């Protein structure tokens, strides 16, 4: 009934994202959001050098006319030293610092290398070529700005500042169970209607992928004490607790209403295809997310939903949804107006070096293969039908998580 | 001179994937690789199950054309095993087991109930609606083989099958360090030509993502005692030993000399941009790969060649350089034939929502702010000349490496 963007509005809307810091050196800052800006001590460059392989000269120099003879040169470690005749020119490369007095820049494509001097013959305007002190940053410039996730982009960067250590925001706990007397841990053969749990794994691996703190919890057995217990423990120690499978997202029975003495919380029927309930809710002290039993349905509830949630909580700024594109079905899709679809299909290469979606096979949510299969969703508009071969179809390439 | 593709050849041609493997539990598992073939040890599904949501019959009961009534339900977590009279039918959710007996299921929809009992309103065939027990994974079956990298998608399904553990190819170590009496660290003023080191960094970082175990021995200084320390102690640790920057990529000097001494490495010039040198080779008990000391050189080159050396040496069997798009530019390039560029580009969507890419900016060596700006390398053809606005041109997205 409701749909994934306004969900994901509505949840992003009431969340405040951690401020609580830690310094840490930079080796160790691989993915953290940056708590306060970085400020430049030095200038990039620290000395006006040349952009270019050629000529250092003046402009007086130039206007007299004369071909000019190279009184030396400078290079990358070594700047040109010692006098500078007037009539004559410095012999220079890219990066080496110009000069004293040096007005501009010659390439060496401009120029008649002759025996008795270099012939300049292209006009020279004053500054060219001259790359100055600071013109890349600035000594008291932000260079990343509060709010940045730190990467090998930005972290050798700020190396190169002579800055060690960076401050960056806490990261988000998150407390994981499930419930339910069907659950089953590996090593044990399956008694009755049961199974083995497979959607905490799910969850934790890919919490952990996204930097996440986990707490993970366990099975708790299926009583309404032990799991009272279990969210108390969950909400005092986590900023958001998850239940992965057994827990109501709507269903009303013993765990619903502990869901509803321990928090206020919202039980969504979304318009999505595979997976539709999901529990979202403040406890005293977190957030909760109530994921649906299906294997399926819950990695897709998890990936659309609580992966946008952590990422806006974890600080970062980074605006914007995992990167879609528009590309042509190889393959005929089955499509239901009503719900928007997130089918699993192979994005690669034709013939001709054009992209183009494959399905991975049948869509239902009775098994896993098609993460495994798939590299990307192909994301059927809510209200489109069915889709024939050569169509336009969006598609979201798989992250990480799913490699 | 020598191009891309025939380097990264000869370098992978050379090299034989690890096989010491450990055994670790699953959640432990995320982008390890499997050592040996996970094989099934039960059918999935276990039981003979309901596809849908309706009513478990016989074709006998069926055929006396009689409203026939309730006898029990069958759920997912509670099968039925009660009675079952002749004239009756059992109330069945999807994933359900199919009780003793059950030759088909039929839906609510081609059903209708009375006061006394189920009437059928359709046909009801053999085997309909009942998922046949081990259709989607035997026992005994391979399901994931030996050299797959686990993921989210592999990983929970292996849970599955109620396994704990597997074995995986051991994290391949890497060495690294840097030299040079003019690398600094931070905390420390830039004395003559001082600079601040980055490129460990940048490299220790990356090989950290990879799942590799990094053992950095920093900074060595400018000494062939130290030097030939600082290799002696890195091959006899470690499967790949990598000088970050400082260590002779051509040039003769006493680094160059300790090379030759300790393995028989190549000193190559390659056909790419930015960069060009690169060393590669054997020592005793290793690999060896020498970066040239350009920030963006030795980025780059890390990327394009130890990156997938690395690959081939965990155990992965995923095959292949990642992914390459056809893309239009709505940037001018500059690009000088005769060597491969590695330009960095801003892949994003057009107002008709196709794919393009514009420059970063400035594409020199001298700034390493383009892979932060960028997402994306413009693959430029070695023999290639300028790019307009408009030409088709080769991309290849930035991995997680930069974000």
């Amino acid at each position: 009934l409701m749909s994934l963007d306004t969900a994901l509005n509505e949840m992003l809307s009431r969340v405040t994202p951690l401020t609580a810091q830690e310094t840490l050196p930079l080796v160790q800052c691989f993915g953290r959001i940056l708590a306060s800006d970085v400020v430049s001590p030095l200038d990039v460059p620290g000395f006006d050098n040349s952009a270019m392989d050629g000529y250092a000269v003046r402009l007086a120099d130039i206007a007299s006319g004369q071909p000019l003879p190279v009184a030396g040169k400078s290079f990358a470690g070594q700047p040109y030293h010692g006098e500078w005749p007037a009539g004559t020119c410095i012999r220079i490369m890219t990066g080496a610092p110009v000069p004293e007095g040096c007005e501009a820049v010659v390439m060496q494509e401009q120029t008649e290398q002759m025996d008795n001097g270099v012939r300049f013959t292209a006009e020279v305007r004053s500054g060219q070529n001259i790359r100055r002190r600071g013109e890349d940053i600035s000594a008291g410039a932000v260079v990343f700005p509060a709010g940045t996730r730190l990467t090998t982009a930005e972290l050798p960067v700020i190396a190169s500042l002579g800055i060690a250590e960076v401050p960056v925001i806490r990261k988000v706990r998150v407390a994981l169970f499930s419930t339910g007397d069907e659950l089953q841990l590996p090593g044990q053969p399956l008694g009755d209607g049961q199974i083995y749990d497979t959607n905490r794994l799910a969850v934790h691996l890919m919490l952990e992928q996204l930097g996440c703190e986990v707490i993970n919890l366990g099975i708790i057995r299926d009583d309404p004490h032990a799991l009272r217990a279990a969210f108390i423990e969950a909400d005092s120690q986590a900023d958001v607790v998850i239940s992965s499978g057994g827990v109501s997202v709507g269903e009303a029975d013993y765990t619903k209403t502990i869901l509803e003495e321990l928090g206020e919380i919202a039980f969504w029927k979304l318009a999505i295809q595979p997976g539709k309930p999901f529990a979202f809710g403040k406890l005293s002290n977190s957030w909760f997310c109530g994921l649906p039993g299906n294997p399926v349905s819950a990695t897709l509830t998890f990936y659309q939903l609580v992966q946008p949630l952590l990422a806006k909580l974890s600080g970062n700024t980074a605006s914007g949804l995992p990167a879609r594109q528009r590309v042509r079905t190889a393959s005929r899709l089955k499509k239901t107006p009503g719900r928007l679809d997130f089918q699993r299909g192979v994005l690669q290469r034709n013939a001709d070096g054009e992209l183009e979606v494959t399905t991975t096979g049948h869509q239902g949510s009775h098994i896993f293969s098609s993460f495994s299969l798939g590299n990307c969703f192909i994301v059927l508009e809510r209200d489109r039908g069915n889709v024939e071969v050569g169509e336009w179809v969006e598609v979201e390439p798989f992250n990480a998580l799913f490699g």
